[PDB]
């Protein structure tokens, strides 16, 4: 069934890809669908090269997945994760504002704080947050990456440009755009937060669950909410900023091999999905989190039929999007 080109950002990615491919061959006949793996050093370098017929596949973030579907990319959605459970699966995660706890400070109180995020674009670590903050930032507001960076008194802003916005690399010095970055992501912005860098870390509803197993040390962080209020981290469903697009996997219009993706992908969630094997698994690693899928997923879901981007992410978080790049006050 031909072979997926599949875009690995950064070493842990092409690791664990590398680990993907061999055991998908170990497991599926000459006749089945095969993995093969594709270097980038960044997720921008993945579009192009998908567009460039380089290579097949990548996950995104629902925010990066706008980004890829505009010229001269036109990349589409063709398998979208999901979350939660196999028997109530989630196509949505909630973006959250995670804190420490008597850090006394409230959401209408961020002004002057130190930020970390997941990365420059995404939904849950950037769109949605700097969305809601857009008219607290300091005139000019354009360019944001700017107006953000002065908002804030330092920031890891993943992807961002160094050179052009010093601040937002304040935290993670370069802004490095892969997890070479030990700050990029959702566990790499609450790493930033744990060590102590951050005052918050804008991730998902999973993020601190994913990174801290005892309930005691998780009672020591908190929430923000829309009401400049906090609350617990298990009560994200009342304390969170917005409900955002699963990340999914993008790929050429024309020539996309979105078939064959579906394919790979499906079989695969029954060979090593959650719980599935003692060899592989797409949801964990050993060498990282949130490669070339994210740690929280439960499995994979068909797009429909020849949707675009802004179809399938929904009018209201492209009106979300739309909003932050224009918008005004
Ligand atoms: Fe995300
Ligand atoms: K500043």
């Amino acid at each position: 069934d031909k072979t997926v080109r599949w875009c690995a950002v950064s070493e842990h990615e092409a690791t664990k890809c590398q680990s993907f491919r061999d055991h998908m061959k170990s497991v599926i006949p000459s006749d089945g669908p095969s993995v093969a793996c594709v270097k980038k050093a960044s997720y921008l370098d993945c579009i192009r090269a998908i567009a460039a017929n380089e290579a097949d596949a990548v996950t995104l973030d629902a925010g990066l997945v706008y980004d890829a579907y505009l010229a001269p990319n036109n990349l589409k959605p063709v398998v979208a994760e999901f979350y939660g459970s196999k028997e109530d699966p989630q196509t949505f995660y909630y973006a959250v504002a995670v804190v420490k706890k008597d850090s006394g400070f409230q959401m209408n109180q961020l002004r002057g704080k130190k930020s970390c995020h997941t990365g420059l674009g995404r939904s849950a670590g950037w769109n949605i947050p700097i969305g809601l903050l857009y008219c607290d930032l300091p005139e000019p507001r354009k360019p944001l990456e700017k107006a953000v960076a002065n908002f804030f008194s330092g920031s890891c802003a993943p992807c961002a440009d160094g050179t052009d916005f010093p601040q937002l690399c304040q935290l993670c010095p370069g802004c490095g755009c892969s997890t070479l970055n030990q700050y990029f992501g959702y566990s790499g912005a609450f790493k930033c937060l744990k060590d102590g860098a951050g005052d918050v870390a804008f991730v998902k509803h999973s993020t601190i669950f994913e990174n801290l197993a005892n309930k005691a040390d998780r009672d020591q962080y908190e929430l923000l909410c829309l009401d400049n209020t906090r609350k617990p981290v298990d009560e994200y469903k009342d304390c969170h900023l917005a409900q955002v697009p699963s990340q999914t996997v993008v790929a050429r219009s024309m020539g996309g091999k979105e078939d064959l993706i579906w394919e790979l992908l499906n079989q695969a969630q029954e060979h090593f999905g959650k719980d599935k094997s003692k060899e592989f698994q797409l949801f964990s690693s050993p060498h990282g989190k949130d490669l070339l899928f994210k740690d929280s997923a439960h499995g994979f879901l068909k797009v429909p039929p020849r949707m675009d981007a802004k179809m399938y992410l929904g009018y209201e978080y492209v009106t979300a999007i739309r909003n932050l790049r224009e918008g005004t006050c």
